[PDB]
């Protein structure tokens, strides 16, 4: 029954998921002065023109926008990656206040939220097989700061009303994730894990340096969601982020 509360929060996860104290856990603080430019990095390729979203789901921890990954279309390639990774879902982590909410930090700076675009390595054939491989997943992480609105986000926030509580879902077709991307594809990369149980160490992290801006009004709508199911006492879905974990035997590489 893991969550983000006092009694079932990140400091508790290791009891059911001992890999919480592993060698390549996420997220991490990104120390910009220690990160090193890596010339071996190839150009990053974010090809989302043919993406087909299907649904949005409140899963009791976040909301996921799910994509039809039955065929190759929305893919991530290049950068640190070998091969082709298919987009399967995106979600956010966000805070109770604008000064916290991201998982990754940049010289210990917390952003108001963090977008995760989750992709799996098609050479393993299905997502389930991919999450048993050390190079199974690639997650493209994008910070959110509060300022001007992000027009490409508004459709997301406009449907949240209909998936307030855990287990609720709504149709969510024809959403274009290209509208969530910043101008620059400059990134940091390192090997890590899922940031929620079961914390599997299968992820290549690609974290963009340029945040996107969203409005106070847009993030306020995220904070009106519920962790709980329908009819249950309200627990606002806020602070669903895991803090920075030990870097251990890793180096963060910069694309720039
Ligand atoms: C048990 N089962 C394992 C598979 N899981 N599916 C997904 S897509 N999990 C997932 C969890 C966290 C991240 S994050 N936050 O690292 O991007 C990205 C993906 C669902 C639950
Ligand atoms: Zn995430």
């Amino acid at each position: 029954h893991w969550g983000y509360g006092k009694h079932n929060g990140p400091e508790h996860w290791h009891k059911d998921f001992p890999i919480a104290k592993g060698e390549r856990q996420s997220p991490v603080d990104i120390d910009t002065h220690t990160a090193k430019y890596d010339p071996s990095l190839k150009p990053l390729s974010v090809s989302y023109d043919q993406a087909t979203s299907l649904r949005i789901l409140n899963n009791g921890h976040a909301f996921n926008v799910e994509f039809d990954d039955s065929q190759d279309a929305k893919v991530l390639k290049g950068g640190p990656l070998d091969g082709t990774y298919r987009l399967i879902q995106f979600h956010f982590h966000w805070g109770s206040l604008d000064g916290q909410g991201s998982e990754h930090t940049v010289d210990k700076k917390k952003y108001a939220a963090e977008l995760h675009l989750v992709h799996w390595n098609t050479k393993y054939g299905d997502f389930g097989k991919a999450v048993q491989q050390p190079d199974g997943l690639a997650v493209l992480g994008i910070f959110l700061k509060v300022g001007s609105a992000k027009p490409g986000l508004q459709k997301v926030v406009d449907v949240l009303d209909s998936i307030k509580t855990k287990g609720k879902s709504a149709d969510f077709t024809n959403f274009d994730p290209r509208g969530l991307l910043p101008e620059s594809l400059d990134y940091w990369t390192y090997p890590g894990s899922l940031t929620t149980p079961p914390l599997l160490e299968c992820v290549t992290w690609i974290v963009l340096k340029e945040p996107i801006s969203v409005s106070s009004e847009q993030v306020l709508k995220f904070r009106k969601l519920n962790f709980n199911g329908e009819g249950e006492p309200e627990e606002l879905m806020v602070d669903n982020w895991r803090p920075a974990q030990p870097l251990k035997n890793r180096q963060i590489k910069a694309s720039f």
